């Protein structure tokens, strides 16, 4: 029995969130969670390679690509499977979650249990400025909070 | 590209009292190397288990019951009637530092038996191994309350 759903949990002192994972569709994962503590705007929100937090968000390495794919917005072809994206924080410094990705999976090599969740400082560009690191992390800037992906 | 580097894991617990890192390696016949280093408890010794859920979002609790795919009792980690989870107690010294190192032929990186997304969770008290009188022991190992968990991360 491989999973039908996952969590990972952002904990930090300024940071507390739940982002759930449930298998549906056409090999679909829909995204749902609630996140509180960062002022209204955008924020990059990735699944990274590792769920090693012995060095803190860092040690999570980058962002999820096992088809060595370029950094991307989560509509694209050409982008890393862990790109959700941005996620939104409202005036009362909420995100709800809720989505929907065809690339992310719960199993296989697409499969995200075991890896991190990352929260990031400020918008993800998507891979579409002219800015030096677009094209691999979409200029997302540092890592705010993390989560290990587990079995829910 | 060096050589290649088989699946490894890795649960980091992190308390206002407890810290540790906790790594899991496969090794020769499929079975899993457990090592690292605890600290923030005294010299004596505490149940440690894998959970089934890497649910931490109600704390320790949410992360379940000892990990259990083939509904065996609770035991000890040599038993055969012994949950998968059950890896025993760690060892605290006198520096209140627990060494782990240990060998399990129960747990594995991937498969039924596969940890990966489980939580590991270490326990206010000694497991009893299911040996004992205690209402909770085939079940738990009368090990108490949750001091520290975490989720078991690809590394
Ligand atoms: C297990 O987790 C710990 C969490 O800290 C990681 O170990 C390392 O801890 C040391 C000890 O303090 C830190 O490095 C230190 O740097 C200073 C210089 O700034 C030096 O004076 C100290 O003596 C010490 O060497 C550091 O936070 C951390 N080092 C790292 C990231 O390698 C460790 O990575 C984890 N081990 C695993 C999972 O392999
Ligand atoms: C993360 O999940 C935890 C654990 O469920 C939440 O705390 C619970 O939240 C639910 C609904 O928000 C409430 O029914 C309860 O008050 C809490 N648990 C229990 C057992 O009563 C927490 O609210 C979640 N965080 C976010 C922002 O989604
Ligand atoms: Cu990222
Ligand atoms: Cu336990
Ligand atoms: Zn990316
Ligand atoms: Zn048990």
């Amino acid at each position: 029995t491989t999973p039908s759903r996952a969590i990972a949990v952002l904990s930090t002192e300024t940071i507390r969130g739940n982002i759930t994972f449930t298998q549906v569709q056409d090999g679909k994962v829909h995204v749902q969670g609630g996140i509180t503590g960062l002022p209204p705007g955008e924020y990059g929100f990735h699944v990274h390679e590792k769920g090693d937090l012995s060095g803190g968000c860092l040690s999570t390495g980058s962002h999820f690509n096992p088809e060595h794919k370029d950094h991307g917005h989560p509509n694209d072809v050409n982008r890393h499977v862990g790109d959700l994206g941005n996620v939104v924080f409202d005036e009362n410094h909420y995100s709800r979650i809720d989505l929907v990705d065809d690339q992310i999976s719960l199993s296989g090599p697409h499969g995200i249990i075991g890896r991190a969740v990352v929260l990031h400082e400020k918008a993800d560009d998507y891979g579409k400025s002219d800015h030096p690191d677009s094209r691999k992390t979409g200029n997302a800037g540092g890592r705010v909070a993390c989560g290990v992906i587990g079995i829910l």
